[PDB]
């Protein structure tokens, strides 16, 4: 890895802030990032919160994010991690995400933005619907057979 001039990952920053500071002017079925500070412009830490629609926009707590960038940005999208623990089939104990959730769905006309609200809207609000990206198999069978016991515990941890 080496720290060096993106065209492309400073363009799709800029995009981001506009929309990040014209969403905080104004859907509970969305999620909101409200923040987005970065650590190189590889590394961009990010402060969400999920839809109130969902069982993980419950008390409108906060989520941290990283999106982790390489110098080959655009060909390869960011790898997204929960820094907040996230009791999820989609997400690991270590916050991690299978890369086949933005993998499959990557064209580099794309931008950092869309990845972000491909996985927020895919852990938050579309779990339910298993594809090839589960990464916690013991949080997925207990939603399917105790969708209700499930949701009591997201609101635990």
């Amino acid at each position: 890895m080496k720290n060096i001039s993106n065209k492309r990952i400073i363009k799709d920053l800029k995009l981001l802030l506009e929309e990040v500071d014209a969403n905080n002017e104004a859907s509970p079925h969305s999620t909101a990032i409200f923040s987005v500070d970065t650590d190189t412009i590889y590394n961009w830490i990010l402060k969400v919160k999920a839809p109130a629609d969902s069982v993980y926009g419950g008390a409108g707590n906060t989520y941290q994010l990283s999106v982790l960038f390489s110098d080959d940005y655009p060909h390869e999208p960011p790898t997204v991690r929960f820094v907040t623990p996230v009791y999820s089939p989609l997400v690991t104990g270590e916050g991690g995400i299978c890369d086949r959730m933005v993998n499959d769905f990557w064209t580099p006309d794309q931008h950092a933005s869309d990845v972000i609200k491909l996985v927020l809207d895919r852990v938050f609000s579309q779990y339910k619907s298993r594809r090839d990206d589960d990464v916690n198999p013991e949080a997925r069978h207990y939603l399917e057979k105790f969708p209700q016991d499930f949701a009591a515990r997201v609101r635990r941890g």
